[PDB]
Formats: C-alpha cells, sequence, structure tokens
C-alpha cells in the first residue's frame, strides 16, 4: 500500500531519468528494477554531468552490479554529495524506496543546485526564477512548489512568458485547473520537448501537491529556456 506522493515521484522522477538518458540511446520503464545492475544508472550520470565514469563491469553477478552502483554513488559523492540514508547493495537489491531517494538526490544535485538567480541558488533561485517570469500575470502568485502549481495557470504563465504564441493564455480559467494542467503539459511536450511528469488529477485532488515532483519538472523548465 503506497502514498500519493509515492505515486507522483515515481512516474516524475521516471519520465525525468528518460528525458536524459533519451541522448544516451536508451530507456528505463520500471525505476524499481531498471538501476539494479548499476548501468543505465552511471548512463544517467554522463549525460547530466556531460563527463564519463569509470568503465562498467557487465559479468551479470550480483558483486558487479554493487560495484557498479558504488561507481555511480562514488561519482556524486566526488560532486559534492554527502548520500546518508542510502547504499550500493540495497541498490542492487532492488529497495525501490531508497532507489527513488537515490534519484530524487541525483535531480537536486545536477539540475537543481547550481541554479544562481539574484544572490539565490538552488530551490531558492529555481522560485525567484518563476516568480519573477510569471510576475505580469495578475491570476498566477507563485510563493511555493506545491500549491501555487495546482491550478495549472503558473505553468501555462511561464511558457507563455517565453513562448507567447504556444499559449492562449486569456481562455484559462482559475477555476478549470486540470483543463489549465493538461494544456500546459501538452504544450510542453509537443512544442518545449518536455515529456510529461506529472499527472493532473494528483495535482488537484492532494491538499499539497508533491514538491519534490514539481520541482523536477520545473526544473526542466528553467533549463529548456535558459
Amino acid at each position: 500500500p503506497e502514498f500519493a506522493w509515492e505515486k507522483q515521484q515515481r512516474k516524475t522522477f521516471t519520465a525525468w531519468c528518460n528525458s536524459h538518458l533519451r541522448k544516451a540511446g536508451t530507456q528505463i520503464e520500471n525505476i524499481d528494477e531498471d538501476f539494479r545492475d548499476g548501468l543505465k544508472l552511471m548512463l544517467l550520470l554522463e549525460v547530466i554531468s556531460g563527463e564519463r565514469l569509470p568503465k562498467p563491469e557487465r559479468g551479470k553477478m550480483r558483486v558487479h552490479k554493487i560495484n557498479n552502483v558504488n561507481k555511480a554513488l562514488d561519482f556524486i559523492a566526488s560532486k559534492g554529495v554527502k548520500l546518508v540514508s542510502i547504499g550500493a547493495e540495497e541498490i542492487v537489491d532492488g529497495n525501490a524506496k531508497m532507489t527513488l531517494g537515490m534519484i530524487w538526490t541525483i535531480i537536486l544535485r545536477f539540475a537543481i543546485q547550481d541554479i544562481s538567480v539574484e544572490e539565490t541558488s538552488a530551490k531558492e533561485g529555481l522560485l525567484l526564477w518563476c516568480q519573477r517570469k510569471t510576475a505580469p500575470y495578475k491570476n498566477v502568485n507563485v510563493q511555493n512548489f506545491h500549491i501555487s502549481w495546482k491550478d495549472g495557470l503558473a505553468f501555462n504563465a511561464l511558457i507563455h512568458r517565453h513562448r507567447p504564441e504556444l499559449i492562449e493564455y486569456d481562455k484559462l480559467r482559475k477555476d478549470d485547473p486540470v483543463t489549465n494542467l493538461n494544456n500546459a503539459f501538452e504544450v510542453a511536450e509537443k512544442y518545449l520537448d518536455i515529456p510529461k511528469m506529472l499527472d493532473a488529477e494528483d495535482i488537484v485532488n492532494t491538499a499539497r501537491p508533491d514538491e519534490k515532483a514539481i520541482m523536477t519538472y520545473v526544473s526542466s523548465f528553467y533549463h529548456a529556456f535558459s
């Protein structure tokens, strides 16, 4: 039995991994299984760092997989990440909850941390960028990475600020949140080559939708527009 934030993070983090793994000629399907041998995890880190990790071992025994995951974890540690709750054995053994936490760590370090706006970095910097870009939209008030995005208007406003032809902003009503959210999600996919990472119903019906999932997707817009 699972949580809503858990279904949110699995969809989102899988789609995010795939938005990078596609540049290296592969995809994952099931985040609970497809990183257990460490190969696609090294691949992911090569794509998002623009660097190369130590040669992977493809011998199919457990010890090689543990070795591959430890290289990945060493590469993350080398970029300044203090890994705490996670270890290579439990990843290879398919600790799905731990594997989700490791992917968040990678998203935070490689997609969010280096964002810097007006002497403000990482999550806070990304939020300030959203605030700046959505300033002139009177029916938008970005104050967080959760409820502020629930009605779909902020997503649409972000796109429209950069690419006004993609969004007919005046059609969008505040009390029509699922239409707004899907509209943004569809435009981002078709036109900005940002794959869908969120589910509209999960966003609307959760008092506070998952801010890691929203941060992940929004970080993709920051990089698409930079």
